């Protein structure tokens, strides 16, 4: 919501896996596949690698990467990608990540 239409790819990198993520856990090749349906390249796939280990968290037994608690804050309403259903259901999360007990 800019200029005329609304597109992810005018929106930066960081920002197209910062919201994949928000929402539920996704994993290296799921999240590979999902970015590359928009555009991913060799220097976005690698990249990604490393981005997903500093902007999310990867088991050692599942094999899919979740997003921090504090990488949340940099997240917003008005992303392109979302439209009704992950909306609402980045809310909860957003709720239960932000904004929660005292110390945990």
């Amino acid at each position: 919501g800019s200029s005329g239409s609304s597109g992810v790819s005018q929106r930066p990198f960081r920002d197209r896996v910062l919201h994949l993520l928000a929402l539920r856990p996704y994993r290296k090749a799921e999240l590979l596949l999902r970015l590359q349906k928009d555009g991913l390249t060799q220097a976005d796939k690698d990249a990604l690698d490393g981005l997903l280990q500093q902007v999310a968290n990867m088991s050692a037994k599942d094999g899919t990467c979740t997003l921090q608690d504090c990488m949340y804050k940099d997240v917003q309403k008005d992303w392109p990608g979302y439209s009704e259903g992950d909306q609402q259901l980045l809310k909860r999360v957003l709720v239960r990540k932000l904004s929660g007990p005292s110390s945990g």
